[PDB]
């Protein structure tokens, strides 16, 4: 487990982080409820000649983290080894569809949610993780 104010971080192991909902979900969790709630992983950087991939999951913030992974896939980024005629590295973006799949964890009550990513292959920093409209 990461606290948010932890990243940028190296992405070496899988790690989890707890993640605010939009400020507008606290008052009224059907707040917007026609706009696609989205998961936004930032600063996303790494060097063009190696192939990155990672995973990424969301879990019910109040599932045990000690107990059995109760996680569901909501999406990866991936890269594929290339040249640059003027840049090493890319710093990019990964953003993610989220209202269905809190409503099939069944979450779209709470406040925040835990997002793991998962590093498949390749060295690669994550600037910071929000959710937003
Ligand atoms: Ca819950």
């Amino acid at each position: 487990v990461v606290a948010g104010t932890e990243f940028p971080i190296s992405l070496g192991s899988k790690i989890s982080t707890v993640v605010k909902r939009p400020k507008q979900k606290k008052r009224s969790k059907k707040a917007k409820e026609d706009e696609e709630e989205i998961l936004v992983i930032e600063g996303i950087e790494f060097d063009r000649d190696v192939a990155v991939k990672f995973d990424v999951y969301v879990n019910d913030v109040d599932d045990l983290p000690s107990g059995p992974d109760k996680t569901e896939f909501a999406g990866s980024f991936v890269s594929v080894p290339h040249s640059h005629k003027h840049k090493k590295k890319m710093n990019t973006i990964l953003r993610l569809g989220l209202t269905d799949l809190l409503e099939e964890i069944e979450a779209e009550d709470d406040d925040s949610v835990v997002v793991t990513l998962v590093p498949k292959f390749g060295a690669v920093k994550i600037g910071g993780i929000k959710i937003e409209f």
